[PDB]
């Protein structure tokens, strides 16, 4: 089984989940790639070669037709804006892509939407970028300063060219440790950290018109948080789990956001005593959400961090 970790990446094709990176109480080996079979519940470790990225926490990854794409993260010498690809369809080779155009600023803890040939990245925490959007310094980083951004960048996989769309509507504030989910042409984003708050707002970017929309669901809504997961489980539902509140409470609540009804529904599950923050979540083809890793308590107290290697399965 893989070692415990937080800030790792996990991506899937609905059957196999590929886990990489992260750190524990030390970064996990850069050349290792763990594969979890969602049907049998078994793990397999493989060592990769090629342009192996440095070991990082907070990288942003996606799996499209079993091609893994990785952007950003934080390694032993800070944030990066490098882009890597790993074709998981023989020893697997990582490929660092020298992209065309102006890339995003070096950052981690951001989100991505997949839409046709585009990988659309949003937000994050990193160095000052010049770029369309706004960047807000984190005053605590001055005493290389860093901050939050609300930037939207497109990486066109047809030519590996970076660009920025011109967006309309009220964008969400700059943020990092938010969660992104794509359904149809809507790039949803929920919560995240900004200034002294871990927020409770829900928005979607229309990936055809580049219009931002804020969603105000009716009734009870989940508490604001960062370091939570948000996973599409059907053409009409997003599954929310875990995170960390403004007042530093680890979370074990789970909810479904019904897109058509614009309504949250609290989901009952047997993991109430297993809160997680900075875990990953991947949907399987059988409707389940597979949660891996993350921390059970406040990971900011590094000497007491309860990093996990547990698989938590939600039958959504
Ligand atoms: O504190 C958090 O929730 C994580 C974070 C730190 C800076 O930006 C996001």
């Amino acid at each position: 089984c893989p070692a415990e970790r937080s800030g790792h990446v996990a991506v899937s094709d609905g059957r196999h989940m590929f886990v990489w990176g992260g750190y524990k109480s030390f970064y996990l080996p850069r050349e290792e790639l763990w594969i979890y079979n969602m049907e049998t519940g078994r793990w397999k470790k493989i060592n990769t070669e090629g342009d192996v990225p440095p070991s990082m926490s907070g990288s942003c990854a996606v799996c499209v037709d079993r091609v893994l794409y990785l952007f950003g993260g934080h390694h032993s010498r800070g944030n990066t804006n490098k882009f890597y690809m790993l074709d998981s369809r023989r020893v697997l080779q990582w490929e660092r892509i020298d992209c065309q155009g102006i890339p995003p600023s070096s950052k981690d803890k951001l989100g991505v939407w997949v839409y046709k040939n585009k990988l659309i990245f949003f937000g994050g925490y990193g160095y000052l970028p010049k770029v369309l959007g706004t960047f807000e310094f984190d005053e605590t980083s001055f005493w290389h300063p860093r901050g939050w951004n609300d930037h939207v960048h497109i990486l066109d996989t047809e030519t590996f060219t970076w660009s920025q769309p011109i967006t309309t509507g009220k964008a969400p504030s700059p943020r990092a440790a938010h969660a992104c989910a794509t359904v149809g042409n809507r790039g949803f984003v929920f919560g995240g950290r900004y200034r002294d708050a871990r927020m409770n707002d829900l928005h979607y970017l229309n990936l055809d018109t580049w219009e931002w929309n804020e969603l105000i669901p009716q009734g009870i809504c989940p508490v604001g948080r960062s370091w939570h997961s948000l996973t599409p489980v059907s053409s009409d539902h997003l599954f929310l789990f875990g995170g960390f509140t403004t007042d530093k409470q680890p979370l074990s609540d789970a909810w479904t956001y019904c897109i058509s009804k614009n309504e949250w529904i609290q989901f009952n599950h047997p993991y109430t005593e297993k809160p997680r923050l900075w875990h990953t979540a991947c949907a399987s083809d059988e409707g389940e959400v597979i949660v891996f890793g993350g921390c059970a308590n406040n990971l900011l107290v590094h000497h007491r961090a309860a990093h996990s290697n547990e698989i938590l399965i939600f039958s959504v």
